C-alpha cells in the first residue's frame, strides 16, 4: 500500500466520491486537496457517465473542521508564503461547488466549521446526521467567516446568520438542519445505507437524488419534533443584530438583557474587534452581492487579514497554545477605525479573484 492521500477521489457507479482524507487533523483543508478537488469537479461535471458527486470525510468524527490556517500562519512566518494562492483557490473551489453543474451531495456527518462548510453548504444537498456540528468560529481567531459566508449568512432566516458570524455560536444535530445550513437530516446508523443507496443509482436525474434523501430524512427519528433551539430567541436575535455598527449590536444586547442576550455579549466581546467589524460589513455588503462577488470580496479581507496582526494571535491562542487567551490588536472596538475596515475592502486590482479569463471583462 503507498502512502495515503490528504483527499480520495473515487468513481462508484454513477457517483463521484470526494473522501477528506485527513481524519487525525479533522479533515482540514490544504491546499494539496483542493488542487486536486477542483479539476475532479470540472471533470466530473462534463462526464455523462457521472450523475451525481458525494462529498464526505474520513473517520467519523469530523467532515472537515475548516481550512489549515495553521499552516497558512506558519507559512506566513518567512517568505513561503501560502495564503495569497490558498485563499484564491479555495474560494474558486467553494464558488465551483456553488455553480455545481451536476448533483452535489455533501455528507456533513461530524465537525462541519468555517472551510468545512464552504464544500458543503453551497451545494445543492447537505445532509446532516446528530453528530453535525456546525460552526463559522473565525472571529474568534483573528479573520472573518469567508469560504462565501459572506452570501449564504445574510441569507438563512432574519438576522440569523449575522448571531453566528458574529458570536461563532455552534449548532448541532437537528438544529444544523433547522438553521437551513443542512437540507437533510439522517440518523448516523442509517448514513450508510444513504451512500449506498445513492451509488446505486441508475443514470439518476436531481429528482430521483432529492427523492432518496426525502424518503430517509422522513423516517429519521432522532430529535424528529424537537424545535430549533435559536426559536426562542429569533426575535431578539433579529432586533439585536440589526444595528450598522457592532458597538449598537452590543448595545442593544446589553439592552436587552436576557440571560441569553448577555451570554452572547460576553463571548463577542471576547472576538477580535477588527474581526468583529470586518465581518458586520462583510455580511451586510455581502447581502446584496452574488455568491462571485461575496468571494471577490472575501479574497480582499483575506489578503489584508494576513498583514494585521490578530490572526497570527488567534490561531496562537487556539490552535496553537490553546490557552483560548488572545490578546487582540487593537483590543477595544473604538480602536477600529473606518479608515482600518474600508481598507480591508479595497479592490486588489489585477490581482482580484476573478472567476473568467481577462478577456470576459470590461
Ligand atoms: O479554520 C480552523 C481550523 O482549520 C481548525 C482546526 C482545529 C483542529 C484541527 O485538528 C484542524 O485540522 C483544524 O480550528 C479552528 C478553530 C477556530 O476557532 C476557527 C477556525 O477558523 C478554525
Amino acid at each position: 500500500t503507498d502512502a495515503a492521500e490528504e483527499v480520495l477521489l473515487g468513481k462508484k457507479g454513477c457517483t463521484g466520491v470526494i473522501t477528506l482524507n485527513r481524519p487525525k487533523f479533522l479533515n482540514a483543508l490544504t491546499l494539496n486537496m483542493i488542487r486536486q478537488i477542483y479539476p475532479q469537479l470540472k471533470k466530473w461535471e462534463q462526464d455523462p457517465e457521472t450523475f451525481l458527486i458525494i462529498i464526505k470525510g474520513a473517520g467519523g468524527k469530523a467532515f472537515c473542521a475548516g481550512g489549515d490556517i495553521r499552516v497558512i500562519s506558519e507559512a506566513e512566518k518567512a517568505k513561503q508564503k501560502i495564503a495569497p494562492v490558498f485563499f484564491r483557490e479555495e474560494y474558486m473551489l467553494n464558488n465551483a461547488v456553488g455553480s455545481c453543474q451536476k448533483p452535489y451531495v455533501a455528507l456533513i456527518h461530524g465537525i462541519t466549521m468555517g472551510g468545512g462548510v464552504g464544500l458543503s453548504v453551497h451545494g445543492q444537498f447537505r445532509v446532516a446526521t446528530e453528530k453535525c456540528l456546525f460552526a463559522m468560529p473565525e472571529t474568534a481567531i483573528g479573520l472573518f467567516p469567508d469560504v462565501g459566508g459572506g452570501y449564504f449568512l445574510p441569507r438563512l432566516q432574519g438576522k440569523l446568520g449575522y448571531f453566528l458570524a458574529l458570536t461563532g455560536f455552534r449548532l448541532k444535530g437537528r438544529d444544523v438542519y433547522r438553521a437551513g445550513i443542512a437540507t437533510h437530516f439522517v440518523d448516523s446508523e442509517k448514513l450508510a445505507m444513504l451512500e449506498e443507496d445513492l451509488l446505486a443509482l441508475k443514470s439518476p436525474s436531481k429528482e430521483n437524488i432529492a427523492s432518496v434523501l426525502e424518503n430517509y430524512h422522513t423516517e429519521s427519528k432522532i430529535d424528529r419534533d424537537k424545535s430549533f433551539i435559536l426559536e426562542e430567541h429569533m426575535d431578539k436575535i433579529n432586533s439585536c443584530f440589526s444595528a450598522n455598527t457592532v458597538e449598537e449590536i452590543i448595545e442593544n444586547l446589553q439592552q436587552d438583557g436576557s440571560s441569553f442576550a448577555l451570554e452572547q455579549l460576553k463571548v463577542i466581546n471576547k472576538m477580535s474587534p477588527t474581526s468583529l467589524k470586518i465581518t458586520l460589513r462583510q455580511l451586510m455588503e455581502g447581502s446584496s452581492k452574488t455568491l462571485q462577488e461575496v468571494l471577490t470580496m472575501e479574497y480582499r479581507l483575506s489578503q489584508a487579514c494576513m498583514r494585521g496582526h490578530d490572526f497570527h494571535e488567534g490561531v496562537r491562542a487556539v490552535l496553537i497554545d490553546k490557552d483560548q487567551s488572545p490578546k487582540w490588536k487593537p483590543a477595544d472596538l473604538k480602536e477600529v477605525t473606518e479608515e482600518d475596515l474600508n481598507n480591508h475592502f479595497k479592490s486588489l486590482g489585477s490581482s482580484d479573484l476573478k472567476f473568467a479569463e481577462n478577456l470576459y471583462f470590461q
